[PDB]
């Protein structure tokens, strides 16, 4: 992964970061 | 912050999740 998010159902973040 | 970067050389991960 790119980065892990603070928050999992942050969806943009998840997405970024995958 | 939004995430936590796998490098903090990756300067666009940096200002997406800070």
């Amino acid at each position: 992964k790119r980065c892990s998010c603070s928050s999992l159902m942050d969806k943009e973040c998840v997405y970024f970061c995958h």
